[PDB]
């Protein structure tokens, strides 16, 4: 049996909302350590890692590790029927059902939901703690705007250490944010260009953290990192 | 006939309540009240509108009148005015509506719809609920994403549904919530039709689900100082 | 040519005014002030924009520039325009630069394009001054009734399948009426076109006469005006 109670179920609503557009399903490494998820879109050009430490959950119980096949299309639709509700996630031992219980502040309205888990168990490999050439911390909003505004112009953005440049039939546009909350560290300067479509899939996680961190290097994929307070982090990986 | 209602919002929110359920209806323009009673196209629901002349600030209506009205057409006319405008209605056979504040006047071509209203009897109900309107809305809405049928059960009330992605049950315990349960009943109602009734939520916050086997459910909304909007639904 | 406008929102609300009515127009960039004159694809109405160089902080126009821009493309490239962003234009391609420290810069391709008529000041029998937003709802609320208002001297009238609808106003922001009574039926669909320029000012003047097209005029704060010439239906 797996039982996690989250007083601010809003965390779960925003997280499911974040990855909903990128992947539809994933193996959840429901472990006593925490909830780790590793998954990839249908075009196999991006990877999403979600870390949810058991410390953040007010009550966490996981007798027996478990890899859940979650249809995140159904889960996010379920979690929408809840922003202050206390969400508890209960997974009975060897049931095809993941239970999601929504308890209001006032114990007046309680709603219980069941989802049909699937068979998706892929043994997640592990990335290394890598050293990136130039990394940038900026407001999540500005990164959303830069990705959104430059998307009406071109299908891809050109990032350089910082300048965001995208070109198209309408014209060309260069957006540069100098240091100030913005902080650039460029050990070795790198110029990599990324498809804007998938970046705007990552920008759906902007309600999780106020600051987004972009790790770029020529020998590794881009790493957009949104941090979940206490619980952990949400790492997006994209290839040039 | 002439009726002046300062709180023109009441007239706006009413028409917006029924535009989706019924498209046309007869209006029993009576010296007592503006009673309307019509049924949907598919014959699975009935609305009854009571507008006491007491709520109308100036109410004339001498000779008794049965107006057939195209609510869709009237809804657009009534949604032209803002929630602050003062609304007056006049007739002799073309419904006239005037909106004060700049003053604007429109005229709606009435139609020929005179089906004789029938008498509904005050029935006893096994279970009767009084919840805050907002809860009833969300409860209906969220459950509709799951499936298209709510199973309202009653214990000294639970809304439940089962669908393709899963199954759900929402339980509410005793604004405020009251559950007079003479006999415990459980029924299944179509959520699409219920979500037409929730369009009358701006009228007031007290929604009352008078519910009982052997009779159709009656979702009642209460227009303040005037009358009430009763929504009847047939179990499946 | 370089023209820096600090109240960048103006050019935002400007381009959004013409974006719908005119898809392509010629900006005759001039030393006194940028002027635009173009007509819709149905040739029933003309818009004339006047933005004087006095409003722009720095303004240098060392030529008779005739930029054929694509207003649809410019309303787009006028996105990422924070309302308080400061926007400057330069001089075949049009550059736009936005400054807040984010400092985005854009470049636009320009079409090659027709001349400009010399519209004269002309005598209007009935001129009406009303609150700008009130005009929009008058057109919008009446629009659900019919496809044409009948403006009289001031009452607006529409007639449709649902029924007739009349809205009236009296002298009193406020309302100001003027010489000879006129009643002209005007196309509604093109009247709501002009109402998209309401964010630029709080007063609209329905300068209206019988022997000439109606002139809905909006006064851009300080910098100039935005005139709309709509012909009556018959
Ligand atoms: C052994 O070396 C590998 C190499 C690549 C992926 C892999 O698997 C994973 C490991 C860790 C984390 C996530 C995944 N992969 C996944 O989770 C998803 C399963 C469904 C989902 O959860 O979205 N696999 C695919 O998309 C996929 C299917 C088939 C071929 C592919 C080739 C390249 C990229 C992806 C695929 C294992
Ligand atoms: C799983 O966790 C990881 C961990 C580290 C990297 C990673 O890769 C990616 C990361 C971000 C974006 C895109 C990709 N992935 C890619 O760019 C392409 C897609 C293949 C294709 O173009 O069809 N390669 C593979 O996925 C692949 C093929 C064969 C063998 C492999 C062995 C290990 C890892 C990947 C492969 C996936
Ligand atoms: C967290 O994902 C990671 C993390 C770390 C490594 C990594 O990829 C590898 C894995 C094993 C062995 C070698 C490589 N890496 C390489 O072979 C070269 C290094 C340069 C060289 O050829 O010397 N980089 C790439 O292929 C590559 C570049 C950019 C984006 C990419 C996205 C997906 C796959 C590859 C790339 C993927
Ligand atoms: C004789 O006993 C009855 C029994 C049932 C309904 C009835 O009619 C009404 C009574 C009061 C108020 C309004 C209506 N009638 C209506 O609402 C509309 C027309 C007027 C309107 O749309 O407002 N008729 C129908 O729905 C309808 C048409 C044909 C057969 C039906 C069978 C069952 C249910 C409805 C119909 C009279
Ligand atoms: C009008 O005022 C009323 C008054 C009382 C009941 C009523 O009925 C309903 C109320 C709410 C929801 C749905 C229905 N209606 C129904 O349940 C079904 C229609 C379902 C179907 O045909 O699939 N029957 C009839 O309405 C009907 C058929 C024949 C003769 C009748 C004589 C009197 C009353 C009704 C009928 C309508
Ligand atoms: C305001 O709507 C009403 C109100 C009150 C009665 C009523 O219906 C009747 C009218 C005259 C005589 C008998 C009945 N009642 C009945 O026939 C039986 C009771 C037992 C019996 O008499 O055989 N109830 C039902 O059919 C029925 C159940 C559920 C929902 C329904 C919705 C529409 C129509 C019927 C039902 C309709
Ligand atoms: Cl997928
Ligand atoms: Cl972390
Ligand atoms: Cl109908
Ligand atoms: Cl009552
Ligand atoms: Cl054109
Ligand atoms: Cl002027």
């Amino acid at each position: 049996m797996f039982e996690a109670r989250l007083v601010q179920g809003s965390i779960l609503k925003k997280v499911l909302e974040a990855l909903k557009d990128l992947i539809n399903e994933a193996c959840w490494d429901i472990s006593s350590s925490g909830v780790n998820l590793q998954s990839m879109d249908s075009s196999h050009v991006s990877l999403v890692q979600l870390t949810l430490r058991s410390e953040g959950f007010d009550t966490y119980r996981c007798d027996r590790n478990l890899a859940m096949g979650v249809n995140l299309t159904s889960m996010s639709k379920i979690l929408k029927c809840a922003n202050e509700d206390i969400i508890t996630l209960r997974a009975e031992d060897n049931a095809d059902t993941l239970a999601l219980v929504f308890e209001a502040p006032n114990q007046e309205k309680v709603s219980d939901y069941e989802m049909k888990l699937m068979d998706l168990d892929v043994e997640q490999l592990g990335i290394p703690e890598q050293e990136y050439s130039c990394v940038v911390k900026m407001p999540s909003g500005e990164f959303a705007r830069i990705c959104r505004d430059l998307s009406h112009i071109g299908d891809a953005v050109v990032i350089s250490c910082v300048k965001f440049s995208a070109s198209g039939e309408l014209g060309n546009g260069n957006i540069k944010l100098s240091q100030t909350a913005v902080t650039i560290e460029m050990n070795e300067p790198v110029q990599l260009t990324f498809a804007l479509r998938y970046l705007n899939f990552f920008t759906k996680a902007t309600p999780l953290s106020s600051t987004v961190t972009l790790s770029m290097s020529a020998d590794v994929p881009l790493v957009v990192e949104y941090k979940i307070a206490d619980m952990g982090h949400l790492k997006y990986y994209l290839a040039p």
